């Protein structure tokens, strides 16, 4: 994993969201709180 609970918190480069399974990204799927987006999120 690159973020969130799963790597004890680090945060994604590059301003990327966290998704709720500890990736980085820039869609719906990482950035949303309807998908529990970690950190970086949108809304």
């Amino acid at each position: 994993e690159q973020c969130g609970r799963q790597a004890g918190g680090k945060l994604c480069p590059d301003n990327l969201c966290c998704s709720q399974w500890g990736w980085c990204g820039s869609t719906d799927e990482y950035c949303s709180p309807d998908h529990n987006c970690q950190s970086n999120c949108k809304d």
